[PDB]
């Protein structure tokens, strides 16, 4: 749908929260800490401090406040406090936040400890492939463009795009219309209009592009138990180009990205 200014400014209170989940977070990623604990804390920032909510918990069933994807987990994995971070590790950390009604929806990998190169290359090169997407939404662009973009980019570094899962359209529902797909599609025909609020969050294998839904019915790994990386933000289409929500102090990317 097409949000107005007052929904947007809204969007723009929930995605940065959202933001400053990961902000928050970022100095606890650290070998020894478990993704339950990490979770918890990501839960108490945001309902104690942020008085805000989660709105993974209880969405379709899912437990926890956030998702805590490491190394081949592809993503949706559950916090765990037996599981403990260790050195190299790739970790995601998807969080969204509810606020006054909106969704602010964003997630970035953190590695743990000392990276090992492929990790800081498929973390590196995954950001980057949503870098591109977001300097190419524009009023006008097709969205086709943008997953084909993606893939390519990722295809020409080795690595793979995962088909199943997809960037969507975001508001006072967690996952609205759009699918942003990111890769090429000729299911893919949506022609970008000021307003319009969504995500772009491709996930990356280092290996090949299957995945398999592991036994709790939500964490998905690599089907053959390579890496995955993924970053995510929630844009809103202005007039001529788009504003990143849920940008972070450590982004290496402008809030507001005007075309002409
Ligand atoms: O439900 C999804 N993600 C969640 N993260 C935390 C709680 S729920 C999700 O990505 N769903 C998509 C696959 C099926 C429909 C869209
Ligand atoms: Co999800
Ligand atoms: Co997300
Ligand atoms: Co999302």
């Amino acid at each position: 749908s097409i949000k107005t200014p007052e929904d947007i400014e809204k969007m723009r209170v929930a995605g940065r929260l959202a933001a400053e989940v990961l902000e928050m977070i970022e100095p606890y990623v650290k070998p020894g800490v478990s993704t339950g604990e990490l979770d918890r804390i990501c839960n108490d920032y945001i309902v104690n401090e942020q008085h805000a909510v989660s709105a993974c918990l209880g969405y379709h069933g899912y437990p926890k406040s956030v998702c805590i994807s490491i190394n081949e987990v592809v993503c949706h994995g559950i916090p765990d406090d037996a599981k403990l971070l260790k050195d190299g590790d790739i970790v995601n950390i998807d969080v969204t936040v509810i606020k006054d009604g909106f969704h602010g929806d964003t997630s970035k990998m953190f590695i743990v400890g000392k990276p090992t190169i492929m990790g800081e290359r498929l973390c590196r090169i995954t950001q980057e492939s949503l870098y591109l997407a977001l300097r190419m939404v524009k009023p006008g662009i097709n969205l086709r463009e943008i997953g084909a973009a993606i893939q390519k980019f990722v295809e020409a570094e080795g690595f793979s795009v995962v088909r199943e899962y997809c960037g969507h359209g975001i508001g006072r529902g967690f996952h609205e219309e759009p699918q942003v797909l990111h890769y090429d599609s000729r299911e893919t025909n949506v022609v970008l209009k000021p307003g319009m609020t969504f995500t772009i969050e491709p996930m990356v294998n280092a290996g090949k592009k299957e995945i398999r839904t592991m036994k709790d019915g939500w964490t998905v790994k690599t089907k053959d138990r390579s890496l995955s990386a993924q970053y995510e933000h929630t844009i809103v289409v202005t007039d001529n180009g788009c504003e990143i929500l849920t940008l972070r102090k450590d982004d290496t990317i402008p809030a507001i990205i005007s075309h002409d």
